[PDB]
């Protein structure tokens, strides 16, 4: 870029991964983690 | 980048998570943790 | 960047995880720990 | 960077991590810690 | 930087977590510390 | 539980409703209550 | 429970409502309260 | 509880509720309050 | 609990109740409080 | 509680009650107080 | 509205628009602000 | 009104507008604000 | 309003507007500011 | 108003905006302040 | 207001701005201010 503007986004090797949850959940997880 | 302005974000190798929660929840986690 | 202004961000091998919790939470965690 | 202004930060090898909490918990965790 | 004005942040090998909490608990931590 | 590790959770008559509003309303309710 | 660890929860007669509000409102109620 | 850790929670006879609110809000109550 | 460690909450009879408020209000009540 | 360690809380006939506010407020209310 | 209680609401010449967006975006815009 | 208790909201001439975001974004925006 | 109790909210020619963010942003704007 | 209690608000020509930022923020801003 | 109780609020011409943070951030701004 000579005399420019630039924006470049070089990216590689990664996840992108999303969740959601909006009602009520019953559950009872007993072996496991769970984050919300 | 000669007489220029540049933004690049090279990213690599990463992992992006996201977790969202709105509703009341009703559980009994025994064994493992869980951050809210 | 010669007479320039530049502004890279160059990231590599690192987690980014996120929670959110909006709504009232009823459990008992007993081994493990809870940050909220 | 010659006659110039840079602003580049080199990261690596790290964890970011959050959690928000806003309505009230009914917990008891008697085996872990909690911070909040 | 030769003539130059650097803003250069190197950092690595660091964990920053943070946690918020806005409503009143309701707990009750026998075992295991609780900073608020 | 003899020796075990058990996560029972007994409920028993009870009422759980939730409500979700992500749009801007107009109304104009003149008796009644109304929390969002 | 004889050298276990349970986490039982019996919970009864119990109402748990929630109600989520993110676009704005525009409303003007002259009879009765509104938390929001 | 014989040589045990136990977490029981019995809860009974209680309401639990929440509201959100995330707009701008433009009300005029003139009979009756509102906490936010 | 006989050579235990027990963490019971028996809570019985009670209101909780939580309000939230992020976006900028513009309301007027004449009668009547407002905490915020 | 014999040779043991136990952390009970009974509590009964009691209110809790947040609130949050985080926006600018343009009120006017001439009868009533508003603590902050 | 003689001896009456009433809640008109008079509105006119207005624009009420609203966005939503819940999952992970992946642009890069350049030319143009982009407020979220 | 005469004797009565009016609550009326004459609004005109005026721009109402929200956006929300709960995901995480991965945009580079070179040239122009970015207020979130 | 003879012997009465009004509540008017006269408002015109205004600009009432809000934003949210929740997730981790991953920019880097040279170009212009950016409160949040 | 003769023997009442009115409660008006005339507001007129003015700007309200509000920005929420709950998550964890990588950026680099060179040119250009940032408020927080 | 003959023999009233009046609480009117005149405003006009003014700017009413806000700005939450409540996770860690990781900039470095070289030119520009950055109040917190």
């Amino acid at each position: 870029c000579n005399t420019a503007t630039c924006a470049t986004q070089r990216l590689a090797n990664f996840l992108v991964h999303s969740s959601n949850n909006f009602g009520p959940i019953l559950s009872s997880t007993n072996v496991g983690s769970n984050t919300y």
